[PDB]
C-alpha cells in the first residue's frame, strides 16, 4: 500500500 507495504 504504502511503498513496500503492500
Amino acid at each position: 500500500r504504502r511503498w513496500w507495504f503492500r
